[PDB]
């Protein structure tokens, strides 16, 4: 039951690594489903990817102390709840939290959770830029901000804040590392 917090910039293939994990070990791990006020994307199931809540409900959740941690990103709110983590743990599975660097810093400050920290790094920031540009979705201005956030995360990883850093420069290789880390148990 030590929760594993996984973080890393989007574009690293991080969702595919976890997709594989939950495919191979469906009865061993439970995902912490965060609440968010952003709008759902095609493919996302409310209650599975996120619990999509209004701003009035997310404010009520803040005032009633329902979060382990919460942040804002691009004007929308996101947070991990006490009740989603508690339900996975009482099911008897290992809780996995997929959160950003602000979320990592916050859970670091909660000794009680006793979490493990795994960071999934891009091959390099230049490579991340190529993937984000190759998607065609982002603008010059959002990509620049994402690269600046990924540089801040890599500098924070060199303080020794995570228990393990995986460089995802090949999915199957990073997936073998991820399972080696996890099933080591501590
Ligand atoms: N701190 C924190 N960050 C989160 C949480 N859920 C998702 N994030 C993040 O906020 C960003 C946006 O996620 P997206 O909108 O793509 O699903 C990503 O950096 C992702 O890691 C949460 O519960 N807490």
């Amino acid at each position: 039951s030590r929760p594993i917090v996984i973080s890393g910039p989007s574009g690293t293939g991080k969702s595919t690594l976890l997709k594989k994990l939950f495919a191979e070990y469906p009865d061993s791990f439970g995902f912490s489903v965060s609440s968010t006020t952003r709008t759902p994307r095609a493919g996302e199931v409310n209650g599975k990817d996120y619990n999509f809540v209004s701003v009035d409900e997310f404010k009520s959740m803040i005032k009633n102390n329902e979060f382990i941690e919460w942040a804002q990103f691009s004007g929308n709110y996101y947070g991990s709840t006490v009740a989603s983590v508690k339900q996975v743990s009482k099911s008897g599975k290992t809780c996995i939290l997929d959160i950003d660097m602000q979320g990592v810093k916050s859970v670091k400050a909660i000794p009680e959770l006793n979490a493990r920290f795994l960071f999934i790094a891009p091959p390099s920031v230049e490579d991340l830029k190529k993937r984000l540009e190759g998607r065609g979705t982002e603008t010059e201005e959002s990509i620049n901000k994402r690269l600046s956030a990924a540089q801040a995360e890599l500098a924070y990883a060199e303080t020794g804040a995570h228990d393990k850093v995986i460089v995802n420069d090949d999915l199957d290789k990073a997936y073998k590392e991820l399972k080696d880390f996890i099933f080591a148990e501590k």
